[PDB]
């Protein structure tokens, strides 16, 4: 209940929220149906519009007007944004030449440059170039400030997940806003765009910027604007707040535009009807900048122009229906559209089986436009699993398509021509970033980066300590003139052992065999030196990775590769090797096909054994350093060491063998050598973080050999590919993957064909950042390069996407 007969007199857009049943004049009052009786009259004035005209110049103040053209308006902070242009012969901000802002030029009493976040819903990245002729204000921001060619949103590429990611630096799985619609089974409650339940604070995890600010003594303007408040009024409210006295004035502000998303849904991303919404957004930017200029803040405020996601062409006719696949279609609930999420209609139905639903949705039609996944099998780059609000069954929908339960759901709801929500690496979902101000760089282009990184930077811009988040603080230092955060490398927690030869052959009883009994002082000293690390500079180019948790491991040196061998997991945590452009691929000789060799540096008790694999009818093995890339017949024996073996399902060995036999050499040819680091990952609870021993759910039968959930590789070369990988003087280039270790290739519908038609496609889908691997392994890479640490942090957040331009 609201006693709406209090008044908003002198309280319009009050920052502090007053408590029911006392009536509200703050922004959200509309959304709670709680504004005071006179809120529209006092706070939403529209009289005479939003622009001064010559005849109004120096008028007598009339408090009914939406904005003012009277001599006292500047000191009141409530002039129309074009007041100085119309009435004082000033230029619009957009018509002024741009001039470097070397230092903040702020009015007295400003403690720090304010930050304004100008967020635009549905603003696809390519609009910056394709719409540049109709967006002069935005184009000046872009060209004069710091910009990326695009910014990667998070998955799903929907509004609230992305704007709340911007606010918190967290993946949706951690912040809790995992789509625009959700069911939380602990709460037994549903979150929707419509209605009121979405304002309940239990939906919203982490700590958004406005709370981070407030807790640290920095005042914040509103981040949420009610849909009925027009854009001109949002801008005027921000400008008025900026005119407050020093002790009352916020330091961080947000503007939000529902456009171009609103029109994009109706008309498609490049519909002719899209030109107007872009013109209008640009006009709004013009109003803000003119307003800032009038208040002498245009060379003081840092402005971020940022989108939440892009927009793709999507129509009703490109809809797949689950009713064409499942018989039981009324036993399920689908969250539909540009992604699919499936759960049981009733928890009382114990005849509901996820395995049979997945199988009925897998590779059933030749051009099928969605792919089902148990959430733990989604590409790890999506970070979309560790939340009870994300249903176990997920459908990744192809760009340009929808999924629905039944046809009736589409015509009892063609209207729309645009949508978004798809995989966050899809080009059409990419959105925009521009930063303009004293703290940003001048006329600077930066590479594309992920929106999870911005929270840290916004905290840096405001002198705030960020709450714990998924950004990598320092990775965006290259955007900034000053206020950089100077991170240090994490300390190594576990130092390795360096074992020598400590065991005789006959101490091992592993059930392994190798045809290797084949016998020189020239080559005897030479092989001793390889085992003490004489080739390690060739194979370990960026130093050894640091182990950031407590464990027991050994460094093992060899002619062609170096490894960090875990005594706890009985396999390497990592294996490092360099393949030059010139290297030759060879086969596994006939006599070595089943060869596994005890490693006399490592006890039997901390070794794998061949008998376990013999007895485990589902599990085979592979090697981390590939025998195919041995430098010589003699060196090839090292590749068959039991310490280089890892457990692999035969179906996965098809993938791994093609990667090692064909792809590594291809990449060395294309990139002028590559350094490769490969290893296992264990993420049985799908939290994106390294498992401890006691979290492992599967072992090679009858043994303590833990089975990885995934295998990674990090492939590094010289960005200047005219230099070979192993003699690179400058910046590096990386691509990585985290392949799911699956007992079938059901994910790849064309897997009956030759690996050349499907393996690389799988690997592209599971592309990853080095940082993703770091989380999953507790390893810290690139510890010894000639590069700055901030540059290395940037490299570690790079994602190789495999989209064209
Ligand atoms: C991305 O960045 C984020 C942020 O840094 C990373 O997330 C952190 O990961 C940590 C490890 O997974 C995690 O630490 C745990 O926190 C527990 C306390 O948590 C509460 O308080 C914090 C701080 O204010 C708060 O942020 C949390 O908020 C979560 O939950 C509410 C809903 O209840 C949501 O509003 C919110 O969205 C958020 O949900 C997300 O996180 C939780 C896990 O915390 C998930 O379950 C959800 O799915 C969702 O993703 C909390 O309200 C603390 O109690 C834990 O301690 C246990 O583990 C330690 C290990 O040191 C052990 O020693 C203890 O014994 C203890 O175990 C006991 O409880 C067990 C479980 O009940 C039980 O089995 C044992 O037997 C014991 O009794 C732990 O320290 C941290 O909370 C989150 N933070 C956030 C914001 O998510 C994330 O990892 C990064 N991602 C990547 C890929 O790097
Ligand atoms: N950084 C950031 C940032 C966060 C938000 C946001 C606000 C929120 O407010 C609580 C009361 C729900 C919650 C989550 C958010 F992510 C945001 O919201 C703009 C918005 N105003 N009006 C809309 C209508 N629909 C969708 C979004 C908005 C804009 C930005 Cl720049
Ligand atoms: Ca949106
Ligand atoms: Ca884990
Ligand atoms: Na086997
Ligand atoms: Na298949
Ligand atoms: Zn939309």
């Amino acid at each position: 209940w609201t006693a709406t007969s209090g008044s908003c007199k002198g309280r319009c857009f009050e920052l502090q929220e007053v408590g029911p049943p006392d009536c509200r004049c703050d922004n959200l009052c509309k959304s709670y149906s709680s504004c005071c009786h006179d809120f529209d009259e006092l706070c939403l004035k529209t009289a005479r519009g939003w622009e001064c005209t010559k005849d109004r110049c120096g008028e007598v103040r009339n408090e009914e007007n939406a904005c003012h053209c009277s001599e006292d308006c500047l000191s009141r902070g409530d002039c129309c944004t074009n007041y100085q242009v119309v009435c004082k012969g000033e230029s619009h901000w957009v018509d002024d030449d741009c001039e470097e802002i070397k230092v903040p030029e702020c009015p007295a009493g400003f403690v720090r440059p304010p930050l304004i976040i100008f967020s635009v819903d549905g603003f696809r990245a390519s609009y910056m170039k394709k719409g540049s002729k109709v967006m002069p204000n935005i184009e000046k921001l872009r060209s004069c400030g710091t910009h990326a060619p695009y910014m990667r949103p998070v998955y799903p590429t929907k509004t609230f997940p992305n704007l709340y990611t911007l606010a918190t630096g967290l993946y949706p799985e951690s912040h809790g806003i995992v789509g625009n619609s959700m069911y939380d089974p602990v709460f037994d409650a549903s979150f929707h765009l419509r209605g009121r339940e979405k304002f309940n604070h239990r939906w919203w995890g982490g700590q958004p910027l406005w709370i981070t600010a407030t807790k640290q003594g920095v005042r914040a303007g509103t981040f949420f604007w009610s849909v009925s408040i027009p854009h001109e009024r949002r801008i005027l409210t921000i400008l008025q707040w900026l005119s407050l006295p020093d002790n009352e004035r916020p330091s961080v502000y947000a503007f939000y535009s529902e456009q171009p998303d609103f029109s994009g849904h109706k008309y498609g991303p490049f519909g002719p009807e899209m030109t107007n919404p872009l013109r209008e957004i640009d006009k709004t930017v013009g109003q803000l900048m003119d307003g800032l200029k009038q208040l002498r803040l245009h060379r003081c405020v840092n402005v971020i122009f940022v989108g939440d996601h892009g927009m793709e062409d999507v129509t009703c006719d490109r809809t797949e229906f689950l009713s064409n696949y499942l018989t039981n279609v009324d036993d399920i609930t689908l969250v539909p559209g540009t992604l699919g999420r499936i759960r049981a209609k009733s928890i009382n139905n114990s005849k509901y089986d996820p395995k049979t639903i997945i199988a009925a949705l897998t590779c059933k039609k030749p051009d099928q436009h969605f792919k089902p996944y148990m959430k733990q099998h989604l590409p790890k780059r999506l970070h979309y699993a560790n939340n009870r609000r994300i249903e176990d069954i997920h459908l990744l929908v192809d760009r340009r398509w929808h999924v629905a339960r039944k046809p009736l759901d589409v015509y009892k709801k063609c209207f729309f021509q645009g949508d978004h929500g798809f995989d966050n690496k899809v080009n059409s979902m990419q959105t925009v970033f521009v930063g303009y101000g004293p703290t940003f760089k001048y006329r600077t282009k930066v590479p594309p980066f992920e929106n999870i990184e911005l929270y840290n930077v916004m905290c840096d811009l405001l002198g705030l300590k960020p709450a714990p988040n998924n950004g990598t603080h320092g990775s965006l230092n290259h955007l900034l003139r000053t206020n950089t955060f100077r991170p240090t490398m994490p300390d190594e927690v576990s130092r390795p052992n360096y074992p020598g030869i400590m065991y005789l052959q006959s101490e091992f009883d592993l059930g392994c065999t190798c045809d290797d009994k084949v016998e020189n002082k020239l080559e005897e000293l030479n092989k001793r030196l390889h085992t003490k690390g004489s080739t390690k500079e060739r194979h370990l180019l960026y130093g050894r990775p640091a182990v950031l948790y407590r464990t027991s491991y050994d460094i093992l040196y060899h002619t062609d590769f170096e490894s960090g061998y875990s005594e706890i997991f009985l396999m390497p945590l990592w294996t490092s090797y360099t393949i030059s452009k010139q290297a030759e691929v060879s086969s596994i000789p006939e006599h070595l096909t089943n060869c596994v060799r005890p490693d006399v540096r490592v006890s039997p008790g901390f070794s794998q054994n061949c008998l376990a694999y013999k007895n485990d009818k589902q599990m085979s093995y592979g090697f981390l350093f590939p025998p195919y890339l041995s430098s010589s017949p003699e060196a090839k024996y090292d590749a068959f060491l039991v310490t280089n073996m890892v457990p692999m399902y035969p179906a996965f060995k098809r993938v791994w063998a093609y990667f090692q036999r064909v792809l590594v050499k291809k990449y060395a040819s294309e990139r002028n050598g590559v350094n490769v680091i490969s290893g296992p990952i264990f993420d049985y609870n799908y939290d994106g973080l390294r498992d401890t021993e006691d979290e492992i759910k599967q072992y090679v039968e009858g043994s303590s050999i833990p089975v990885p959930t995934h295998y990674y590789s990090i492939i590094t070369s010289c960005l200047d590919f005219t230099q070979p990988a192993d003699k690179c003087d400058g910046p590096l280039s990386v691509s990585s993957f985290i392949l799911p270790h699956r007992p079938d290739n059901d994910e790849s519908c064309n897997s009956s064909e030759d690996e050349s038609k499907w393996v690389e496609e799988l690997m592209k889908m599971h592309t990853a950042r080095v940082r993703d691997i770091e989380h999953l392994t507790g390893l810290d890479f690139y510890r010894k390069t000639s590069r700055s640490y901030s540059e290395i942090l940037t490299l570690k957040t790079y994602l190789h996407t495999y989209e064209s331009e």
